[PDB]
RNA sequence: ACUGAAACUGUAGUAGAACCAAUCGGGGUCGUCAAUA
């Protein structure tokens, strides 16, 4: 089983996330900015409602995002100035411009769970009294009893000739309801 | 690529119970003192 991985360099996370629309369809995001960890969404065409100034790095900007669906996540951080490097995590061999490829084997992928923070107070808003609300990507109602849940991939591979296997990465998949 | 926030080491608890400031004693009564000539 192969883990496949593209990497582009020296570019904005505006064009990062351009290039990879057709992959990050409908794909929730989390931006990281000096003042706000804001989760977006991207719609079916894996565009941004105002991509150019919610992803411009020129004044307390994204320095670092990442987005997430079934099929792929791209990562992005920021390196000089507002450039960056972008890669995008798939479990298929796809097909990218200007991204180079590469892949790892892994063993065995193991789905994980996250609980977010938050008691249910489109869009779902969940809330605790420790942080306040937090806003959720999510198209479901939700009941009072149900708790928010993110889930990812762990995928297992041998990292040491001697066979020690570690987790060598962890793909976010989507939210999910339990 | 940015200090977490907020939170009384507090609540209940008698330094107290037991222990005699007490036991015995007629306000009484006689020859001593000095050393020599």
């Amino acid at each position: 089983k192969n883990l496949y991985h593209y990497h582009q360099y020296e570019i904005t996370l505006e064009s990062a996330v351009d290039s990879c629309k057709n992959h990050l369809q409908a794909a929730i995001g989390l931006l990281y900015s000096p003042q706000k960890c804001e989760l977006v969404k991207l719609d079916n065409s894996g565009k941004l409602v105002d991509s150019y100034n919610r992803l411009k790095f020129n004044n307390l900007g994204v320095f670092e995002a990442r987005f997430f669906n079934l099929n792929c996540e791209l990562r992005w951080v920021n390196e000089s100035n507002g450039n960056g490097t972008a890669v995008l995590l798939s479990e298929s061999d796809i097909t990218l411009t200007g991204f180079e490829k590469g892949l790892q084997e892994f063993i065995t992928a193991i789905d994980q769970q996250y609980l977010l923070w938050g008691e249910p107070a489109g869009w779902q808003r969940l809330a605790e009294a420790r942080i306040g609300k937090l806003d959720i990507p999510l198209d479901n109602p939700l009941k009072p009893k149900d708790r928010v849940f993110l889930t990812s991939e762990e995928y297992i591979a041998e990292v040491d000739d001697f066979g020690n296997c570690a987790v060598i990465d962890e793909r976010l998949i989507k939210l999910e309801v339990k």
